[PDB]
């Protein structure tokens, strides 16, 4: 089924678009894929999910049938099989996870020989089993404890000053098996919520991009007067965050704090965020002596911005975060934790001071019109084709994004669902609603039938 084949990665139902034998023929593909561009070590990781013995197996078994070194690191957070990509031998990894879907999807996220795969890289690999372009070898596997190395990498190049008392939530992903042992051994009091790692997902779904997910988090920061609260989500790649007084600092905020420290550092960086983040960023980064480069959604996509632009630093919306200063590049959840518990630590103020003495602006949350698959693209070309809209900057990279004095709108397709994705922000809510009903106009100028619900 060509339709677990997704922009950025596998994802499925185990037992019905993805099965056993399925997962066999993918890790046969990603062996093959990884040694026709000269490696033949590849690490595997797997979540928490039920379904992740079963299926890993056959992950592994296809690897090593085409001859390809496996290092099995076990049940590890995503960023921990990056790091496992990025410290043995191999730099190919495939991480089998479903992140934060519902318990019955699994899924891969696939590095090969240093690359994050996506889109065309995606497909080829459905190519390589249908066309039986597979790589036929005796592999080999070989068990390997890749967890403290990996708390050891973090912990001592983290230099906290004063002690910061923390509720960790983990949603009961995988984050579990390291973010609260590793933040505590950074020199922080932990309140554990649902961290013990449970692929039923009995509470609520580790999806940190959700404030309904953030309610038990914010209620105990507030009860045990903690000095922040962080959300994992499922695969530990994104990271959720909480002042001490319960407000939600989105994602594109806290890069604000991180380029702030990042570029200090580092005269002239470059620093990407995604197309969803706000235009504060543009002007932080830049004030500071930085390069902002404005890119698409998506963290295989960022992956490989960064490569191309020698990024310090990267952010989503969404909360994937990416450190190569000091680090290796790629989103990780628990280490970005850290850096922002290392920063907030050196100052004197609460976390809701830090955060609130930069500008903030009136801003929606991410909004979603559900259209249907086989239009979603199509109204975005119409959009970018068809529309006027003069006048503010215009970008097209990912969307209709439109940048002016003093506010901002976006439109862009998902590559996730068939959704389109808005964002709006604004000084004032008079400016946001004047953007609004320009965004508005346009749609409806595509498909008067188009749902606006803003
Ligand atoms: O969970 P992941 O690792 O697949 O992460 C992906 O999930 C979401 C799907 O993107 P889209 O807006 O195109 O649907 C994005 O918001 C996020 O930025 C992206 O990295
Ligand atoms: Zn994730």
């Amino acid at each position: 089924p060509a339709s677990i084949f997704r922009a950025y990665d596998i994802r499925g139902v185990v037992g019905d678009t993805l099965t056993a034998e399925t997962a066999y023929w993918i890790g046969r593909a990603i062996g093959s894929e990884s040694l026709a561009r000269g490696e033949p070590c590849v690490a595997v990781g797997r979540d928490g999910r039920l379904s992740g013995p079963e299926l890993v197996k056959q992950l592994i078994q296809g690897l090593v049938d085409c001859g390809c070194q496996v290092s099995d690191v076990g049940m590890v957070p995503t960023p921990v099989l990056y790091y496992a990509a990025n410290v043995l031998e191999g730099k190919s990894g495939v991480m089998l996870t479903g992140d934060h879907n519902p318990p019955d999807y699994n899924g891969f996220k696939i590095v090969v020989a240093g690359e994050t795969l996506a889109n065309e890289q995606i497909q080829a690999l459905r190519e390589r089993i249908e066309k039986n372009d597979l790589a036929s070898g005796v592999g080999s596997v070989e068990q390997v404890d890749i967890l403290p190395r990996y708390f050891k990498q973090i912990r001592d190049d983290i230099a906290m000053a004063k002690p910061m008392k923390v509720v960790v939530d983990c949603g009961n992903g995988v984050a579990g098996v390291i973010a609260p042992q590793l933040i505590e051994a950074l020199g922080c009091s932990v309140i554990p919520l649902y961290c013990e790692v449970d692929g039923n997902f009995p509470n609520h779904h580790p999806d940190p991009g959700k404030p309904e997910n953030l309610k038990d988090l914010i209620a105990k920061v507030k009860a045990e007067n903690a000095d922040l609260g962080l959300a994992f989500d499922g695969d530990g790649d994104r990271v959720g965050v909480v002042t001490n007084t319960g407000t939600i600092i989105y994602p594109d905020r806290l890069l604000m704090l991180f380029a702030k420290d990042v570029v200090s550092r580092n005269p002239g960086a470059d620093i990407i965020f995604d197309v969803k983040c706000t235009r504060r960023l543009i002007a932080l980064i830049s004030g500071y002596g930085g390069r902002p480069v404005m890119w698409k959604t998506g963290h295989s996509l960022i992956k490989k911005k960064m490569k191309e632009t020698g990024a310090l630093l990267a952010g989503e919306m969404s909360g994937h975060v990416f450190f190569k200063e000091r680090w290796f590049g790629f989103d990780d959840g628990i280490y970005s934790a850290a850096r922002l518990l290392e920063i907030l630590s050196q100052d004197q103020r609460d976390s809701e001071h830090v955060f609130s003495a930069f500008p903030s602006d009136i801003s929606t949350p991410e909004i979603n019109i559900t259209v249907t698959e086989d239009s979603k693209f199509a109204i975005i070309e119409a959009l970018q084709r068809d529309a006027q809209w003069g006048e503010g900057n215009i970008t097209t990279l990912d969307g209709v994004r439109v940048d002016y004095p003093k506010g901002w709108g976006l439109v862009r397709a998902s590559n996730t669902t068939p959704v389109l994705v808005l964002r709006f922000e604004a000084d004032t809510e008079e400016e946001l609603e004047r953007i609004k009903t320009v965004f508005r106009n346009q749609l409806k100028a595509v498909d008067s039938s188009l749902p606006v619900p803003f």
